[PDB]
């Protein structure tokens, strides 16, 4: 019953990752609320859409710098749903406004140097397939179609002049029931790779390995290979479908394999999510 010790250690490493994502979901849940405070204060205070947009753009920047762990913060309202005056803001990026005057804002922190941008209608409608079978624009469309917050399998997006793999916690901005816009947080999958590593060393002094798996089976962290980021389980463990099927079922399993044991620890990143998972592999020696 030394299985139960690794079985236990596994639950400890999964809760480490669940805490990390939950801190972020809590942060964005507050802001998403805060956004809706500001927007309602302008309606009751009878304020200018220009004053609103300039603060909501300032507000977003300020919050991203507060969480050094978030790569970017984005707020996208539905056409004419923040101030009823998108036509008054066409092609004004410094106010979170785009090619059609829509509040589509993104601040990003690739360094503590922050850069912003307005996301044109073509980007918001990009349904390109990612490494998972998911739309590129799922950081906006998942929240809108559901009414609920969404964690996203790993995907590639351009924060500046580099292609970076990341995940996103996407939140709906509801008002009297309807989704009226979407806010979200983006996490560099290098920060989840680092959590892999960090946790592994709390795992028999890192003689083994710990990887994080997306519900699509992509690696969101591998303590042993960082080149396995954005790759299916099948690039490293075809011997996979059994694991990717059990994880979907929120089922744990210890496997007796060669000179090392192994455990899949299913985890719910954010409330209401499809199971994510930590894959342990400690040499049978330790």
């Amino acid at each position: 019953s030394a299985r139960l010790r690794l079985e236990a250690r596994g639950e400890l490493q999964a809760l480490r990752i669940q805490r990390y994502f939950m801190d972020a979901f809590q942060y964005g849940k507050g802001f998403s609320r805060q956004i809706l405070f500001l927007r309602d204060q302008a309606q009751k205070r009878f304020l200018d859409a220009y004053d609103l947009r300039e603060d909501l753009t300032r507000q977003v920047r300020t919050a991203l710098a507060a969480n050094p762990e978030v790569l970017g913060l984005y707020v996208v309202f539905e056409p004419n749903a923040l101030d009823g005056k998108d036509e008054l803001f066409v092609d004004q990026p410094a106010l979170g406004s785009n090619d059609k005057g829509r509040f589509s804002l993104y601040w990003a922190q690739a360094t503590g140097q922050l850069e912003s941008e307005s996301m044109i209608e073509s980007e918001l409608a990009d349904t390109s397939s990612g490494p998972s079978g998911a739309a590129y624009n799922a950081w906006y469309t998942c929240p809108k179609e559901s009414g609920q917050p969404c964690v996203l399998d790993p995907y590639f997006d351009k924060v500046g002049e580099r292609q970076l793999l990341m995940t996103s916690i996407a939140f709906p901005l509801e008002l009297d029931g309807k989704v009226i816009g979407v806010m979200g947080l983006d996490i560099n999958l290098s920060n989840l790779q680092a959590l892999s590593e960090q946790g592994n060393r709390e795992l028999y002094d890192g003689v083994g390995q710990v990887g994080i798996l997306s519900p699509a089976g992509l690696f969101a962290g591998n303590s042993r290979d960082a080149g396995l980021l954005g790759k299916n389980l099948a690039k490293a463990d075809p011997q996979a479908g059994e694991l990717l099927q059990l994880l979907a079922a929120g089922k744990s399993r210890l496997f007796n394999e060669n000179d090392d044991l192994k455990v899949l620890q299913p985890l719910q990143p954010i409330p209401g999510a499809k199971p994510w998972g930590v894959l342990l592999e400690v040499p049978k020696s330790a």
